[PDB]
């Protein structure tokens, strides 16, 4: 409350300008202060479900010591539109370990598919995000289905409120054992699809991990990361967009935009 939005920055003019809706929520982990803004509504998630499928896979991992390195074979029907490295290693297999970086770090869809059947389907990465008392999330299809991104429909979303506050307690708190927490960590740092998106307005000098999605629909895309400036404590920010028509474009540089307002409005110099 008291902490929140200390500063107002024109969070109303950026969304209108893009024509949609865009859904901001970042905390100072050090201080406790936050900015908000749309951070209880739902949007859909799109690829960036696959930043927590890949955290699910880790906390079964703490019950399951080989499960990392199983070799997983598929057949060509595995195969999904946007599965850059799984259709490299059809031939091959790939381990659940490397599915999991695929997942997290190209967006890879096969693999997605392919984990999202190791936990029991979405329902089972919905009971994971429950176990770490996040009530909000919900997947509830598959790739590609899951992208459909139709307004008001609250399957496949969350709120950037609850996506900040889940990355936190993966990525900083106990949620994960510690290596797993670490393993985490280097996935999103690695990541190879958000250099327009948070990262653009976050200095070349701090570190930062991040998981996009874009469900090529509706202006429907997101970003959500960790980020360490240096001599201060992490932030952790969720942001989320969409739009009222299906032909509505997505915007890289809106979430930029929306990412730099955030880190202004924590007072966090860049
Ligand atoms: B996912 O929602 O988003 C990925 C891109 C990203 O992480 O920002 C691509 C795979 C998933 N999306 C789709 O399959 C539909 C597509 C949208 C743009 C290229 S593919």
């Amino acid at each position: 409350h008291m902490l929140t939005n200390l500063v107002a920055e024109p969070f109303a003019k950026l969304e209108q300008d893009f024509g949609g809706s865009i859904g901001v929520y970042a905390m100072d982990t050090g201080s406790g202060a936050t900015v908000s803004y749309r951070a209880e509504e739902r949007f859909p998630l799109c690829s960036s479900f696959k930043g927590f499928l890949a955290a699910a896979v880790l906390a079964r991992s703490q019950q399951q010591a080989g499960l990392l390195d199983t070799p997983i074979r598929y057949g060509k029907n595995a195969l999904v539109p946007w599965s850059p490295i799984s259709e490299k290693y059809l031939t091959t297999g790939m381990t659940v370990a490397e599915l999991s970086a695929a997942a997290v770090q190209y967006s890879d869809n096969a693999a997605a598919n392919l984990l999202l059947k190791e936990l029991g389907g979405p329902a089972g990465l919905t009971a994971f995000m429950r176990s770490i008392g996040d009530t909000t999330f919900r997947l509830d299809r598959w790739e590609l289905e899951l992208n459909s991104a139709i307004p008001g429909d609250a399957r496949d979303t969350s709120s950037p409120r609850a996506v900040t506050e889940s990355l936190q307690k993966l990525t900083l708190g106990s949620a994960l054992a510690a290596p797993q927490r670490q393993q985490f960590v280097d996935w999103l740092k690695g990541n190879t699809t958000g250099n327009h998106r948070i990262r653009a307005a976050v200095p070349a000098d701090w570190a930062v991990g991040d998981k996009t999605g874009t469900c090529g629909v509706y202006g429907t895309a997101n970003d959500y990361a960790v980020v360490w400036p240096t001599g201060r404590a992490p932030i952790v920010l969720a942001v989320y967009t969409r739009a009222p028509n299906k032909d509505d474009k997505h915007s890289e540089a809106v979430i930029a935009a929306a990412a730099r307002l955030a880190l202004e409005g924590l007072g966090v110099n860049g």
